[PDB]
């Protein structure tokens, strides 16, 4: 018998509204989700890299600074792994849903007005939630040097959970798993995802490994 303590949290009200808007509205082009995933990974990698300039020991948990992308058609998942800074449990609580972001309301208003489209979500400090354009459930595993490995999970509906993660140790960094919506499984096609990764990684200064899994 396995035992696990799970803590349940409620999304900040405006973040809840945004997630509802992202999930319950048709958007023609949803490619932004991948740009946001890679962007976040690159930012996380920059953070640990600059920390290592002033403190070399911070890299001992995992020497390589890299991104891995794994489309898994059988599992119906897209996974992105980075060896960036990672998030502590409290980092996840704060950054992944409970704290208000000042861009949230203004983004929603601009979406409704036509002043902004969904592709601009990253400019408003809420890029993470673009994952729900293509995924029903998002799982975020993370390991920061300061904490144990934790896993954040949400299928929206106003709540998320966080628990200690006893799955494969990351060493350091973040593994985000998108459980893809049936109508968005095209994003797992080998050539399509290859192309999109190349397109959305032109300025990314870390190696990217694209691993196509077949069963
Ligand atoms: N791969 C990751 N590694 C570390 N932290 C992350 C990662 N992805 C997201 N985060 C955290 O979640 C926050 C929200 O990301 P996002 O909504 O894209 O806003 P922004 O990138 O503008 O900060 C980030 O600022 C970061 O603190
Ligand atoms: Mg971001």
């Amino acid at each position: 018998m396995a035992e696990s303590q799970v803590e349940r949290f409620t999304f900040q009200a405006e973040i809840n509204q945004l997630m509802s808007l992202i999930i319950n509205t048709f958007y023609s082009n949803k490619e932004v989700f991948l740009r946001e995933l890679i962007s976040n990974a690159s930012d996380a990698l920059d953070k640990i890299r600059y920390q290592s300039l002033t403190d070399a020991s911070v890299l001992e948990s995992k020497t390589e600074l890299e991104i891995k992308i794994i489309p898994d058609k059988t599992a119906k998942t897209l996974t992105l792994i980075d060896s960036g800074i990672g998030m502590t449990k409290t980092d996840m609580v704060k950054n992944l849903g409970t704290i208000a972001r000042s861009g949230t309301k203004n983004f929603m208003e601009q979406l409704q007005s036509g002043a902004a489209d969904i592709s601009m979500i990253g400019q408003f400090g809420v890029g993470f939630y673009s994952a729900y354009l293509v995924a029903d459930t998002v799982i975020v595993h993370s390991k920061n040097n300061d904490d144990e490995q934790y896993v954040w999970e949400s299928s929206a509906g106003g709540e998320f959970t966080i628990a200690l993660d006893h799955t494969e140790p990351l060493g350091r960094g973040t593994k985000i798993v998108l459980h893809m919506k049936e109508d968005q499984l095209d994003y797992l096609d080998e050539t399509k995802i290859k192309n999109l990764v190349k397109k959305h990684s032109e300025f990314i200064q870390y190696p990217i490994s694209l691993l196509t899994i077949k069963e």
